[PDB]
């Protein structure tokens, strides 16, 4: 259907991978989810050039299933903020449940979300539960989900990799009405929303620590 | 129930921002899904970078649901190898169906895999569905296949950056049998299988294109 092609590569000598897998680990290692987020401008080349990146995925059966939609306007994010503080409210009080609610404890969240308006720009991140080839006949998309959530994590080490902070967030039950709100069609469906800025001077971080490399690796011989 | 302490922040001039984010653009773009893999050595030091670097992954309520599983011993990998072919040929012939068969003609797959064979270092990804705290009591894994997809990516984006080529692969109805192969627990679930080396000196790709910004991003006013 396509021709295959020779695939280019760029190498590098082992110290040299050595070295460059092992600041990208240390550069990651200090990506932390922030929610206090300045106001400060951020350069719209950027905020391009992250989402190119996570354009970058790869997806089931070359489908490439995501919508990025951007939002800047003042009441368009504080439109989106009452959406999602509102569904959020009824969350925590009720939708959510006894044990998701103290499971959230350690992280100081509740439901409104100041960030929502700071932040200079919002990545609403959509997967196309299905597509449409151009006669208008229905394509699938394979493993969609999992395709768009890979994106979603080349976006995140983008954001890292410029000095960018967010947090991934999932706001239960404001998927339909931020996809009317937003213009997005019947068969995309918000995945994550990412708050993107600097972090404010007062930020803080729950001190958090992450599994040693023996709890996440296994090897395995006979 | 934890403390909350100021998060420190590496911030760049805006100019180096800029040249960064496109240098870092450039290097994912030249990633591509590498299905012809050497069986040259890699430093296994590289390998726990990039499994390092996948473990910093966001994950809903801080739940790490992940397990990345190293495979280099070659009667291991083969086994994983028949396993998945024999899955898979059921599935090109049978279980897929007529309309996916004819969406991979594209890329040209079929049920043989030599490179789980090749390659020399085979990581498959496992999502925990739940977990348990030390206690032994059952812990909710919010949104662990979005949770560890992310990681995924992040593990994709680290083998770029280290000049690594793999394919990301879903090998249906292998997972059970993989589990059991791999001595997994009942809990975890193969999410994807990605062979790890450097790509062969005949490797192909098919001339795909990636869609336009125009295509992707969509700006609301
Ligand atoms: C969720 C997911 C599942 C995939 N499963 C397979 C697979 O089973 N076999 C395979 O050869 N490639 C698989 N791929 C790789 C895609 O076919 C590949 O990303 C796509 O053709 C675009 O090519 P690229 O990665 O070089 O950009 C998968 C990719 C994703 C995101
Ligand atoms: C699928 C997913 C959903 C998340 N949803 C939210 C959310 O709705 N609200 C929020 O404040 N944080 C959310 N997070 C962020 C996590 O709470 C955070 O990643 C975790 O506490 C570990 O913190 P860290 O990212 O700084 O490592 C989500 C993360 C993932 C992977
Ligand atoms: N898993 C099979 C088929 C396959 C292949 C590519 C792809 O993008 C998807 I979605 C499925 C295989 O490995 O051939
Ligand atoms: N979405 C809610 C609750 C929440 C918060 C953090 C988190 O890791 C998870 I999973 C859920 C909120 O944004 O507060």
């Amino acid at each position: 259907s396509v021709e295959h092609i020779p695939f280019s590569h760029t190498r590098y000598p082992e110290q040299e991978m050595r070295m460059r897998s092992q600041e990208f680990y240390e550069l990651l290692n200090k990506r932390r989810s922030v929610r206090f987020i300045s106001s400060e401008h951020v350069p719209m080349e950027v905020i391009e050039n992250v989402i190119k990146a996570a354009g970058t995925a790869p997806s089931g059966a070359h489908t490439e299933p995501w919508t990025f939609v951007v939002v800047k306007d003042p009441d368009m994010k504080h439109k989106i903020r009452e959406i999602i503080e509102e569904e959020e409210e009824i969350n925590y009080m009720k939708r959510m449940g006894k044990r998701w609610v103290t499971d959230l404890k350690k992280l100081r969240t509740n439901w409104i979300k100041e960030y929502l308006d700071t932040a200079p720009v919002l990545i609403l991140i959509f997967k196309q539960v299905h597509g449409f080839a151009a006669n208008g006949k229905k394509k699938v998309h394979y493993y969609n989900e999992i395709s768009v959530s890979i994106a979603a994590g080349l976006l995140l080490a983008a954001l890292q990799n410029a000095g960018l902070v967010t947090v991934t967030t999932t706001p239960l039950n404001a998927g339909p009405r931020l996809r009317v709100l937003l213009g997005r069609p019947s068969h995309e469906k918000l995945l994550v929303l990412l708050p993107v800025g600097y972090p404010s001077r007062d930020a803080t971080v729950p001190d958090l620590k992450r599994k040693a490399l023996d709890q996440i690796m296994v090897t395995v011989h006979h």
